[PDB]
Parts: C-alpha cells; sequence; structure tokens
C-alpha cells in the first residue's frame, strides 16, 4: 500500500555495515526508485512504538530483514515474533519477507534460532550476500533482489 | 514437574548484575533454599533440536525466571519464548508462571516499550526489582520476595 518495503536492520564489520545502512537503501531508492520505510529516518519512537511498527509493516509491500552480525547478536527480528499481529501476518503469509543474509551464522544456537525464525515465515525468500563483490551494479545479487521486489 | 524453575539469562563474551545473574542467584536458590533449577549452561547441550529442547525443558519447570540485566535487554534474551509457538502459548495461555527480575533501569523508549509488550504476552507474571548488590544479602526483602514467588 504505502511503501514498497519496510527495511529492518540493526546499527549498534565495516563492509556489512556500509551495505545495510547505505548501499542497500541507496540502491533500492536511488537506483531502482523504490519507496522504503526506514525506521531510523521515518519512525518516531513513542508510546505506541510497537503498534506503529506493526502498522507500518502492514503498509509495506515487503519486509526486508538485513541479517548482519549485529542483527543476529541483538536479535533485531524479535519484534516480528513479539507483536501478535505481526507474527500472525508472518505465519499466515500476509507479509512477503526478503531475508538478506550478511553473515555466516557461527554458532549452534544462532543457527537453530534463525532456522526457527524462517520456519515461522510462510512467504519467505532468502538471498545470500557474499560480500562487496555482490555490491557491483547489476550483479546476480541485485538482479535477484530486484526480482523479489514489487512492480 | 522435573524442575522448580528454568533460569533464562544472558552472558557476555561485567561483575555486578552479571555476578548476581550467574553466581549469587543460582547458589542462593539451590544451596540455601534447596530448589532444583534447569540452568542451560549447565544442563543443556545445544544440538539440532535446541529450540525444541528449550520448549521441553521450560514445560518441565514450575517457573520461568527471566533475569533482565542490560545485556539480556540488548541481546533480547527473551526472544526464543516469543519465537517458539509452544513456548509463546505457555506464556499467553498461562501454562507457566514467569518471575521477571529487573536488574537494569531499562532506559530508551524502544527497549522500554518492547519489554512492556513482552509483559503483556504473559498471563501469569510477577516482577521483582533488583536495585543492587544490597539485595543480595541473606534473608533480605529481595530473597523473601523471590522465595515467595517460587514453588514448594
Amino acid at each position: 500500500k504505502d511503501y514498497d518495503a519496510y527495511l529492518s536492520y540493526t546499527k549498534v564489520t565495516g563492509e556489512e555495515e556500509r551495505f545495510a545502512l547505505e548501499i542497500l537503501p541507496d540502491m533500492l531508492e536511488k537506483h531502482y526508485g523504490y519507496k522504503l520505510f526506514i525506521p531510523d529516518r521515518d519512525l518516531i519512537p513513542t508510546g505506541t512504538y510497537i503498534e506503529d511498527v506493526a502498522r507500518c509493516v502492514d503498509q509495506s509491500k515487503r519486509l526486508i530483514i538485513v541479517m548482519t552480525p549485529n542483527y543476529v547478536v541483538r536479535r533485531g527480528w524479535s519484534i516480528f515474533e513479539l507483536e501478535t499481529r505481526l507474527r500472525n501476518m508472518l505465519v499466515t503469509g500476509e507479509i512477503k519477507v526478503i531475508l538478506i543474509e550478511c553473515s555466516e551464522l557461527r554458532g549452534i544456537m544462532n543457527y537453530q534460532e534463525v532456522e526457527a525464525l524462517k520456519h515461522t515465515i510462510k512467504l519467505l525468500t532468502v538471498i545470500k550476500w557474499h560480500g562487496p563483490k555482490c555490491n557491483k551494479l547489476n550483479s546476480k545479487f541485485w538482479k535477484r533482489l530486484q526480482y523479489e521486489m514489487p512492480f
């Protein structure tokens, strides 16, 4: 409805950081022309924060999870499992999720936890980001992401 | 059934709230009060069934203890309970009582709000504020309150 995609990332290394905070958003908005909802730019944390996130996600055509190392450590995806309506949206397939992997999941628990997150998402697509080489304009990474986005 | 409480905590890679969470809290409940706890770092071996094992171990406990230190808040140590369908149900439908021990002074609109939401997902809930090391002294108002919230 309102946005092409809701960007979900954590910001507290180096390449992964520049990718999630700059390259990814710039490519999507300035190169492809998508309209993103970026919390750090568009969301005012207030007393209805949890409700505002659920609403804004519902108003997005896609939910993008940028799984960088810090995102795994801080479990930046927790809110999507915490908020009842969001979790149901995920399980029911009301939300199409694009999970971009930017970290080799080191650790039994992290791996199984992430596996469990994926299993709660019906309309999920995972895209691997191998590194800076994937940043080059028109790379297989970008072609795949473009395909997964709306329009 | 099998345990009096499942201890949910987080541990970094300093020694005040983490001292309590890892050392004092467990020793006091087991040595002094004689409770039987399920402590992951001691009784849980992570495998391909880790998620289901936690669900099963929690279900085998009379209480879920969440030790909310700043690290637990930063790492969102409570996530697995909202992620695993069965665990989340236990909390929402009240199949298990949760004793949430607030060690940190939760600051930041987002963390505060996420914690508020976490609490709203728990039907059977009790919160105990751990002001500081002073609450660690034998038979203090803190220990009296905790024992009361425990089984037996």
